[PDB]
């Protein structure tokens, strides 16, 4: 991986701050030479972070190539800050969209779900796990296409890495099985299938299930043996294929939850007629 050792402002003009967090901030930028629009995610480094770890992580981003994953262009390391240059999606997230447009149509939701599963199937083929499939992390470009955003690299380096370690506290007395669960272990890639189920409900009802319930309470309720998976509120508004798509994605047992590849063969996402034009209608609603 070629982490360019220059200033990113030499090659790009920053145009607008899109969002931020403990990882850093993301800007809309324009290539001073190409004129192409790009997203520039700046991750604030820490002294104890090693240059070896970044390369490992930048190779992960470089190798990960799928049409439904936001494209990686390059990386820069300047003044103790890391900059990741990525594909730019001019319509923001689906959350940015449905907060203005309202609930999506079943056809639009199906197209989104098929596109996400295509990317999800690719990530799981590479033994990777998104971990945060949700409407706020599903990007849309002006062409009506779907791109998965990923904030994982920040959990392995920089300030987010520090804050997690700050919460775990001292690990020297910890048993090795507890250590595993702290490095995000204990589950499988099939949690992405569940999160897509809630996302479909989120796109249909403008909120995830139990959104108005306190986070702790919601956490207890899912660990109860008698928990019931959520469902769409208005049954009549949606077809049986959609209801079944929600039923099979929201399988409690991870050993019985179907894979992204199995879900790509589901009736809701395998129907002809699903294409970018469905979201082009949505982006027009916004206008
Ligand atoms: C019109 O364009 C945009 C309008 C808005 C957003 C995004 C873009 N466009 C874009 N395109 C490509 C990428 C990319 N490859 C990686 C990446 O992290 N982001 C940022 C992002 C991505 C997902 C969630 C949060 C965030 C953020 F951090 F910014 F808050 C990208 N954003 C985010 N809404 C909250 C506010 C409005």
């Amino acid at each position: 991986p070629d982490i360019f050792n220059r200033d990113p402002r030499d090659h790009y003009d920053l145009l607008q701050r899109l969002g931020g967090g403990t990882y850093g901030e993301v800007f809309k930028a324009r290539d001073k030479v190409s004129g192409d629009l790009v997203a520039l995610k700046m991750v604030k480094m820490e002294p104890d972070d090693d240059v070896s770890t970044l390369q490992k992580e930048i190779l992960i981003l470089k190798t990960c190539r799928h049409a439904n994953i936001v494209a990686y262009h390059g990386s820069y390391l300047w003044l103790q800050k890391l900059w990741i240059c990525m594909e730019f999606c001019g319509a923001g997230s689906l959350q940015d969209i449905y907060q203005v447009t309202g609930s999506l149509s079943e056809l639009q939701i199906s197209y989104v779900c098929r596109e996400v599963l295509q990317g999800l199937a690719y990530l799981h083929s590479q033994k990777k796990i998104h971990r945060d499939i949700k409407g706020a992390n599903i990007l849309i470009n002006d062409a009506g296409e779907v791109r998965l955003a990923d904030f994982g690299i920040s959990a392995q380096i920089g300030a987010e890495l520090a804050r997690r370690l700050e919460f775990i506290g001292t690990p020297y007395w910890m048993a090795p099985e507890v250590a595993a669960v702290a490095l995000k272990g204990g589950y499988n890639e099939l949690c992405d299938i569940w999160s897509l189920g809630i996302t479909a409900i989120e796109l249909a009802e403008l909120q995830p299930p139990l959104f108005d319930v306190h986070p702790l309470r919601v956490l207890f309720l899912m660990t109860k043996s008698g928990y019931q998976p959520p469902r769409l509120k208005e049954k009549g508004k949606w077809s049986a294929a959609f209801h079944n798509f929600i039923k099979v994605t929201l399988t409690k047992s991870p050993k019985k939850r179907p894979s992204a590849t199995k879900m790509l063969s589901h009736q809701l996402v395998s129907q002809p007629g699903l294409n970018r034009g469905l979201i082009l209608d949505l982006l027009d609603k916004l206008k």
